[PDB]
């Protein structure tokens, strides 16, 4: 059989494992902090000045479809940095080696039905380091590549240096009791 987050509906949790066997609260959590950059994702200035331009950030965590606050400044992001957090009734190990066997997280930013680009965050490297989760979280943080969904990217004018459109994110998982800190 195959790994599953499974929801108890009742509880506002998912079971990973089998229930008598797995038995521990843990958190995983994805934090949006900041963003640079994103006026590359469109490829037109006026755009940036409809009203219509309400952009925010989705993705799927665990089969959850979650969405960030709607921000309007594209060109210099006004969003506060936004936390979303799943419990998870599991234990160490089969927790850990479900979180290394998920595709990694998908974080795009949208505007209406359109997505403008997204950034792959491997959930796999947080259980790589989720080491010590009796006495610390495990973090996996930094700046992840926005990448549209064109075939060509084309940039003008051409530098030697390339800013590209940047998310800082951060994957935190962690033992229910045990303090981000």
């Amino acid at each position: 059989e195959k790994l599953e987050a499974i929801l108890i509906p009742d509880q506002g949790y998912h079971q990973v494992g089998p229930a008598d066997l797995c038995t521990d609260m843990f958190v995983l959590s994805v934090t949006v902090a900041f963003a640079t950059k994103l006026e590359q994702l469109v490829p037109s200035t006026m755009k940036l000045s409809a009203e219509g331009s309400e952009f925010f950030f989705y993705y799927s965590l665990l089969g959850n479809d979650i969405t960030s606050e709607p921000f309007h400044n594209l060109l210099s992001p006004d969003f506060e940095p936004e936390r979303a957090s799943v419990r998870i009734r599991s234990s160490k190990q089969i927790l850990k080696a479900f979180l290394s066997q998920q595709p990694s997280l998908q974080i795009h930013l949208c505007c209406g039905n359109h997505s403008l680009g997204s950034t792959d965050v491997s959930l796999s490297a947080l259980a790589g380091i989720s080491t010590d989760l009796d006495n610390k979280a495990a973090t996996v943080e930094g700046a992840f590549i926005l990448q549209p969904p064109k075939r060509v990217k084309q940039t003008l004018p051409a530098l030697p240096t390339d800013l590209q459109p940047t998310l800082g994110v951060a994957v935190t998982l962690r033992r229910e009791e045990v303090a981000l800190q």
